[PDB]
């Protein structure tokens, strides 16, 4: 379990994920998150080139490698960037959004074992907002049942080489990807929803800076 | 057209819809926002007694007839409490909750207009974060399609005769009822989902009333 999982970390006025939260650019906080992990054995930012900088600087500092790839046009192009540069036996693969600055190492912890255990798995929290699937003709998908709705968030932990086979496929097939669990949908393997917390924030807006701000204190 | 809504205002340190926004407490922005609508004939309050005077004040002011109604036990008692108080021939009831201060009088329009003509609608916006399914083992429902899930706010808006043949059936089946649109999911009458506004946010945590000054700028 120790130096098994690689991280690809996604972090490509200043782009959001580079913006401070106490004079700390926001990407660096689970950057160091992952970076004190025993489990952790590498770091793949993907990131521009002009960003660099802000990671290598603290190269000798962290008890991880530190690799860079280039984004891609969309999030999953990202990933598979990531993705080539992983070290060729990691047995996990953990894929998180640098705008998530917040996520807690026991979570982390968590996801990681339902990952190894199932093969794929995400962070999530119960969605306490009324959520529907609306139609075509814009009316309300009725259920019958008390449903449970779960907003995803990161990481996503994953063996690469069922994150591979994902992309063999989608990319053999033409097939269309527009969630973040788009790829993992198209296959037979099971994804472990692992529960999260509601902290794990995502910095979108600079509202949310705030809240971050207040959170981590 | 004129005056025949009648608006349900749910509004049961203070309770976050009492509290402040720029001076005026959270409730009587949506208030007045109805109030000066010539549809809305009446606007029924659901408050606790103790709060009745924050909306009494502004009484004679108001284009509207204002109505109390004793808040119950779930938000689903307290719309039915407001029910038993409306005019005996409104043609909609306009369901919100106050601590939605920011909704624009152009998207209260927007779900009105398709109410009246559906029957039922609400307002909704397309969720921006990734939304699953997810089942007893704790696994992803996974979906083929490119799918759309739309986070649905207040107004709900409806012909009161449907809304009391839902509570009619709920209560003689024992039915239960899990998330804001319950109720109707048992009636085979569709619901329109009226395209609103991200700003159209609820106040539930003190940060959100941060992001609420910031949108009234
Ligand atoms: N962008 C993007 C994207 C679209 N689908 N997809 C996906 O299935 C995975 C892999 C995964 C999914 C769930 C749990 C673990 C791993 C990842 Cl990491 N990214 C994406
Ligand atoms: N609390 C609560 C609650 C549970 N179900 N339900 C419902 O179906 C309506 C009516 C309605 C739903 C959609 C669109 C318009 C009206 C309303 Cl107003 N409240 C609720
Ligand atoms: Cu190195
Ligand atoms: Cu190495
Ligand atoms: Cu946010
Ligand atoms: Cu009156
Ligand atoms: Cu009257
Ligand atoms: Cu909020
Ligand atoms: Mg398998
Ligand atoms: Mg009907
Ligand atoms: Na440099
Ligand atoms: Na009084
Ligand atoms: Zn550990
Ligand atoms: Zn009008």
């Amino acid at each position: 379990m120790e130096k098994s999982v690689s991280v690809i970390l996604l972090a490509g006025s200043m782009p959001k994920q580079y913006i401070p939260l106490l004079g700390q650019p926001i990407a660096l906080y689970s950057f160091f998150t992952f970076s004190r992990m025993p489990e952790v054995k590498e770091i793949v930012v993907v990131c521009d080139p002009f960003f660099r900088d802000i990671f290598e600087e603290y190269e000798e500092s962290i008890d991880v490698d530190l690799s860079f790839a280039i984004p891609g046009k969309e999030r999953q192009d990202s990933v598979y960037s990531g993705l080539q540069e992983i070290d060729v036996n990691s047995e996990l693969v953990c894929i998180h959004d640098s705008a998530r600055p917040l996520v807690n190492t026991e979570d982390v912890e968590k996801v990681l074992k339902d990952g190894s255990a199932v093969g794929a798995a995400v962070l999530g929290v119960p969605a306490k907002a009324t959520i529907k699937e609306v139609n075509s003709d814009s009316l309300v998908v009725k259920t019958l049942d008390r449903k449970t709705l779960w907003e995803m968030q990161t990481p996503q932990v994953i063996k690469p080489e069922l994150l591979k086979k994902g992309f063999e496929l989608v990319k053999s097939e033409g097939l269309e990807v527009t969630d973040d669990v788009s790829i993992v949908e198209y296959l037979k393997h099971p994804v472990y929803v692992s529960q999260g917390s509601y902290t794990n924030i995502k910095v979108t807006t600079p509202d949310d800076l705030l809240l971050a701000e207040r959170i981590l204190s």
